[PDB]
């Protein structure tokens, strides 16, 4: 049962559910496997898809196993994208 969601939306859920708005890459996996059981048995490559969407989407920024944080300037746009698909 694939989630009716994009990878950027799923990453946005994991990061906005963080108290600091930032998580390491391993925590994003744990969030997706916990809240969406499809990824527990999904074929390999979705973990690589998460790292691609982190680098490609401007909403996620690398802080300087690192951490990925939400860009406050892109939260309103990603939120509106979240609501459309809820
Ligand atoms: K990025």
């Amino acid at each position: 049962p694939k989630p009716i969601y994009s990878y950027s939306i799923l990453i946005f859920m994991a990061l906005k559910n963080s108290k600091t708005g930032s998580l390491p890459v391993s925590e994003i996996y744990n969030f997706m496997t916990e809240h969406f059981p499809y990824f527990k048995t999904a074929p390999d490559g979705w973990k690589n898809s998460v790292r691609h969407n982190l680098s490609l989407n401007k909403c996620f920024e690398k802080v300087e196993g690192c951490l990925w944080a939400l860009n406050p300037a892109k939260i309103d746009k990603m939120q509106e994208e979240l609501q459309k698909w809820k």
